[PDB]
DNA sequence: GGCACAGGTTCAGAGCAGGCGTTCCGTTC
DNA sequence: GAACGGAACGCCTGCTCTGAACCTGTGCC
């Protein structure tokens, strides 16, 4: 997760300032293919939720817990990337929504799994891999954007 | 009918202040 | 003029300040 975060940040900064050489021209299509594969991997390629029950006792439910956190982190980074790429093109935003829908699906799976045991699993609130910067820019673009050219995506 | 957060409570430790213990001078017969 | 009560500097007791955690009670799902 953190790795991908590092990658995203360095790479965006590269495109931003460095250019004004095959690794990054590859990585574009790398993350693209990863994103598309991520959209339509539905938790049974990961073997989650029904094959396992996130048992903090069992080695396997422990593993599930950990894998799931990693997954959600991954998704978050990809959300940042998909947003960053476009000049507000709609297919990527649909992708972001679907990513988030799987993410939230995982979070509420854990709420089902964290509803039963006592509330000392405060590891669910594991900090997001979104920069302060991106979040500022996101709310800026949600609430104070009336620009029709972008607005079809923001709606 | 159960879980989570709050709030109370309690204990452990540590730190510090004051009163009594020793020693002397004032006051009242 | 003397004696017994008021008076000052140091150490120990205990009490308080504070934090941290447990646990239990209530309200909402």
């Amino acid at each position: 997760d953190y790795l991908l975060c590092c990658i995203q940040h360095c790479l965006a900064w590269y495109k931003n300032t460095v250019i004004p050489e095959a690794f990054y021209e590859d990585l574009d299509d790398i993350l693209e293919s990863i994103t598309n594969r991520m959209i339509k991997s539905e938790l049974e390629d990961f073997e989650l939720d029904k094959s396992a029950d996130f048992s903090q006792s069992t080695s396997i439910g422990i593993k599930n817990n950990i894998s799931a956190f990693l997954v959600m982190g991954v998704c978050e980074v990809l959300i940042e990337y998909n947003f960053s790429i476009s000049s507000f093109s709609k297919n990527r935003f649909e992708d972001i929504l679907s990513l988030f829908m799987c993410y939230k699906k995982l979070s509420d799976i854990l709420n089902e799994k964290a509803g039963k045991a006592k509330t000392k699993m405060a590891n669910k609130t594991s900090d997001s891999l979104l920069s302060m910067k991106f979040v500022s820019s996101l709310l800026t673009a949600l609430f104070r954007d009336s620009i029709q050219s972008h607005q079809e995506s923001l709606s």
